């Protein structure tokens, strides 16, 4: 999957998590979100295509997904213990990091 597909996976599973009814639905959504974020991390955003792959902007873009994965992992620990409401709250707090990267590179 390319970068925009990974981003659509993140956006879709976000809406899934807030509409979810049980911990299984939340755990499956977070697992796909983890893979999409790690896959997106290997991509180059169109706005940075004329920058070097080694540029500080590209490393900042990659580091943003490291932090996002950390939050998905923390939310995964909550969903694995049946705490769907806590997991839904954690998944809602991803949005501040979604927006912060987008303001720079989207
Ligand atoms: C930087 C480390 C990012 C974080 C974290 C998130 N997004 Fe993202 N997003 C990023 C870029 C550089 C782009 C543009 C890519 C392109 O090919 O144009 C996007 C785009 C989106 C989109 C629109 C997809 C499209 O077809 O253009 C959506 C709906 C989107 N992003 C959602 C999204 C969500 C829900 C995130 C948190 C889970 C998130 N993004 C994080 C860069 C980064
Ligand atoms: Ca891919
Ligand atoms: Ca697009
Ligand atoms: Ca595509
Ligand atoms: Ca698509
Ligand atoms: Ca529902
Ligand atoms: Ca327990
Ligand atoms: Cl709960
Ligand atoms: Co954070």
């Amino acid at each position: 999957a390319d970068l925009e597909d990974n981003m659509e996976t993140l956006n879709d599973n976000l809406k899934v998590i807030e509409k979810a009814d049980n911990a299984a639905q939340v755990k499956d959504a977070l697992t796909k979100m983890r893979a999409a974020a790690l896959d997106a991390q290997k991509a180059t955003p169109p706005k940075l295509e004329d920058k070097s792959p080694d540029s500080p902007e590209m490393w900042d873009f990659r580091h943003g997904f490291d932090h996002l994965v950390g939050h998905i992992d923390d939310a995964l620990k909550l969903a694995n213990e049946g705490k769907v409401k806590e997991a839904q709250a954690a998944a809602e707090q991803l949005k501040t990091h979604c927006n912060a990267c987008h303001q720079k590179y989207r």
